[PDB]
C-alpha cells in the first residue's frame, strides 16, 4: 500500500550489471546501516561512476565469487545512487554477525584522507529517506561505521568523522 | 533537511547563483507543473551543469532584468535537479496567467531532434514527490507541457513525447 | 493583520530560575512535540506554581546535575507557561532519540486520576499555536505522548486520553 | 572454574522473549547498578509472571519500537529472576550517560505504596552476588534508584526506601 516519496535511484541494467545470482532475503524492516568505502577509484561524472560501479561488481563476482556485488547501494561522488542488491537481499559487506540484519551502503572510493562532495552525502542521507519511506528501514534505523562493526579503515577517516555528525549514527 | 525526503536538489550555494531577489509568494498548493527547455546548450556532468545554471540565471538576470532565474527548478542531463526560484518563489516560465499557480521546472538543452536521459527523467518525477511531499504540489497534481499553454515551441519536440506517458499529464 | 501574536509565557527571572548551562542547540523548525507531566504536586496560582516551576528545576539540575530544568516549556494548573529552557535549546525529556528533533513541555502534576482544567488544556494549545506563528514547530508539527516515545506512565492515563484527541497527535 | 553458581534465572527462552535485535556491549567489569520498577501490575507465580516478562517486553519492542526489552534483568513477586538483555548487551534504561555504565534490574510492579516481597528482596540480592562472582559486576558496584539519575518516580516510594539501605547504595 504505501509509498511516502522516494529518491532516485540508477538501475542496475542502466551502469549494465551481471545478473545477480543471491536468493537470501533480508527480513523486513532492517534496523540498521553500516557505511563503509571501496578504496578504490573515485569518478565524477554518470558515465565514469557506471564504470566504476561495473569493475567493483566483477572484483566480487568473478574474483571472490560472490553472489553479486556486496553492498546493498553504491554512492558516486556525481551525485548518485547505484543500485546494487537493493533494499531486500542479504549482501556481504561486514561480517556474518551483522550481514543478516543491516543494509550496507558504500561510498566509491577511498576517504581516508578525502571528502566526499556536498552531493555525495546528500544522496545517501536521501537514500535513507527513501528506505524509511518505502518502510525498507525502520524509522529508528542506526546508522554504523564499518570500522564500528569490524577492524577495518573503512568507511575513511574522514568521511567516518562526517557521518558521526548524523542524526542517526549510533554509538 | 528540506523537510521529508527531498530528493536531493543541488542548491544555489553549490552551483554559485546570484542573490534572488524576489519578492511574490507562490500561492500554496500548486496545482500544475509546466515543464519547458531552456533550449540553450546542455551538460552531462555536473560540474559543467553548474556552469550552464549559471548561465541561464545571468542571462535571465543582467540582460533580461529579472530578479531571478525564471525557473523554479532546472534539471541536467547529469541526472539532478538545481535550485532556482523554489517552492515557494513564484517563477517566470509560462507567461502570467499560469506563472502564479504553477511550478515550472525546465530541462537544460533543446529536445527538439535530443532525448533526455533517464536518469533527468527520474530525477524530474522524483522531483515532484519530494514537491507533493512537502505539500509544496497537490498530490492530484497535473502536469502541462510548455505547448499546452503558450503559444512555444518547447519543450521539444522528443521531450514532449515523453510527458504524455507521465501519469499526471493533463489534457 | 499577522505578527507573532504569541501567548504569554511566565520568563525565566519571573519565577527565579537558577541560570541554565545549556548550549546545545535545537534546529528550527521542530516536527515534534512530546507530552509530559511532572507526577509531583500539581499548583492553581501564580505564586505557587512559580514555586513549583523552581523545585522541579533544582530536582533536575542539583539531584541529577544537569544544566537545566530538563523541559522546554512547563504547563501550570494556573493557567499560565512556565518558560522552561525554550524554543531554542534541545532539552532532556525523552530519550537521546527525540530530544533533539521535538520539544519537551510538561504539565506540572500527576493525571493518572486526576484531568487538568480547561486553562491548562487552553494554555497548552495556546503555546503550540504560538509555536507555528513564530517558525519553532514546523506547521504540520505531530503530538506523541511521553509514553508513546519512551517506558513511562507519563502524560497520566487521563491526560493522555485528552491529547490522543488533537489535530496533531500522531503516532 | 569454582563453579560461580548464582544462576538461577530463568532464561530469555523459558518466558518466550521474542529475538533480542540488540548488539551494543557493556563493558565488563561493570561499576552500576541501577534499580528501576515497571510501574506495571505485579504477577506472583512463575506462570503470570512469564506472561508480565512477555508483556513488558512487547511494549518496548512493538511500540517503542526497541531492539529488545530495556533492562538487563527482572524480578517478579514470583521469586524469580528474568533474563532481559543479560550480562554482557548494554540496556536502555536510564539514560544515555548510565546506559553504557551500568545494569538495569528492574522489579515487575508498581511499588509506589507497595513493598516487594522479601523472596524479590532476595532474588535480587542474589542476582547482585551473582554478577561480581561471574565478574561482571565490580566486587564493590554501586546501587543508584532509577530517579537518582532520571526524573521519575522509579523504583517507587517504599522500595526506594528499602534500598537506600543496602551496603552498596550511594549518595
Amino acid at each position: 500500500e504505501d509509498p511516502p516519496a522516494c529518491g532516485s535511484i540508477v538501475p542496475r541494467r542502466e551502469w549494465r550489471a551481471l545478473a545477480s545470482e543471491c536468493r537470501e532475503r533480508l527480513t523486513r524492516p532492517v534496523r540498521y546501516v553500516v557505511v563503509s568505502h571501496t578504496a578504490g577509484s573515485h569518478c565524477d561524472t554518470p558515465a565514469s561512476c557506471a564504470q566504476q560501479a561495473q569493475n567493483v561488481q566483477s572484483y566480487h563476482v568473478r574474483n571472490l565469487g560472490w553472489c553479486d556485488v556486496g553492498y546493498n547501494f553504491l554512492i558516486g561522488e556525481d551525485g548518485l545512487v547505484y543500485e546494487g542488491r537493493g533494499w531486500n537481499i542479504k549482501g556481504a559487506h561486514a561480517g556474518p554477525t551483522w550481514n543478516p540484519i543491516s543494509i550496507g551502503i558504500s561510498f566509491m572510493g577511498n576517504y581516508m584522507n578525502r571528502v566526499p562532495p556536498p552531493r555525495a552525502l546528500r544522496a545517501a542521507q536521501n537514500l535513507l529517506a527513501c528506505g524509511v519511506a518505502l518502510g525498507a528501514l525502520r524509522s529508528n534505523y542506526e546508522v554504523k561505521g564499518h570500522r564500528d562493526v569490524q577492524p577495518t579503515l573503512s568507511p575513511g577517516d574522514r568521511l567516518y568523522e562526517i557521518i558521526q555528525t548524523w542524526s542517526h549514527y549510533r554509538a
